[PDB]
């Protein structure tokens, strides 16, 4: 048997009981890099989930897993419930450092229900996140193997392509759902794109506070039409939309007088791209491919 392991968290001081035989996460990245090590989650974040529920995908842990409960499919930002999580009688629970949905309210209903941990949204890329994930025993050998077999591939794939001279970003607008965010070198996004051999910059921490008027250096979330002066547009990347969605935005007169817009330098990481992970990457990676 598996005795409890000092595990590092985002607090302080966190350590595990025992290998956890449920886990609860709404995190892409950490949902992707979970099946990729082997444990899928019983719950995951993400957009009119369909794909999970097909057939054996790969992965016949998750038909019980989710069976075991209630056939929960896959959760998304901005839908909290005790009653829920309590339902689904899980191990390990994880809570993002801040969002629309509240820790503090829940640490205690989650903490009663099972192990509470905090960990912050998209702080790891795939390549620390994944190496977490390995830390556990003999994950490491086999991590090892589809680590070296991934950055080969990412290496030849590197000396295969080459981006203009000039920096690039990538940035999510979207009016529909009503929200926006700007990826950075920082976030996850931003650290896997530099890995494939784009250059991300940083976005002034003047107009940081144009519209969050809070804390969020995790992220950098803003709106304003601070951003016309902001961000250079020498290459913005989108979302779930390809040339279809930036071939409509370009519609949003404010921001219409977009330099990049008028010299066409804005691209799109794929429609069905819009989960974004371990997996994904391999997914943008054929994109960037065939995208030259």
């Amino acid at each position: 048997a598996d005795w409890p392991r000092q595990i590092t968290d985002s607090r302080g001081t966190h350590t595990l009981e025992s290998q956890p035989q449920r886990i609860v996460s709404t995190s892409v990245t950490l949902t992707g890099s979970l099946l990729a090590i082997d444990a899928p989650v019983i719950a995951s974040g993400a957009t009119t989930p369909n794909n999970r529920v097909a057939d054996d995908q790969g992965f016949l842990r998750q038909w019980s897993k989710v069976a075991k409960e209630r056939k929960l499919q896959r959760l998304y930002i901005g839908e909290p419930s005790a009653e829920a999580v309590a339902a689904q009688m899980p191990d390990l629970i994880l809570i993002s450092a801040t969002g629309g949905d509240s820790a503090l309210a829940l640490y205690d209903q989650l903490s009663t229900i099972a192990p509470t941990l905090i960990i912050n949204y998209d702080d790891k890329s795939w390549q620390s996140l994944l190496t977490q994930l390995g830390e556990i025993t003999g994950h490491e050998k086999q991590a090892a193997e589809r680590i070296a077999q991934f950055d080969k591939q990412l290496a030849a794939a590197k000396e295969q392509i080459k981006l203009p001279p000039q920096p690039v970003t990538a940035i999510v607008y979207t009016a529909a759902a009503h929200s926006a965010n700007l990826w950075t070198p920082e976030s996850a996004q931003g650290q896997m794109l530099e890995q494939l051999g784009f250059t991300l910059a940083k976005l002034p921490a003047g107009l940081n506070a144009s519209q969050s008027q809070g804390k969020r250096h995790d992220i950098i979330q803003l709106g304003g039409e601070n951003l016309a002066a902001g961000l250079n547009g020498e290459s913005l990347f989108l979302f779930a939309g390809d040339q279809k969605d930036a071939d409509a935005i370009y519609a949003n007169p404010l921001l219409a007088h977009l330099p990049a817009v008028q010299n066409k330098q804005v691209y799109a990481l794929g429609t069905e791209t819009f989960r974004l992970d371990y997996y994904s990457a391999m997914q943008v990676l054929d994109r960037l491919k065939a995208l030259f």
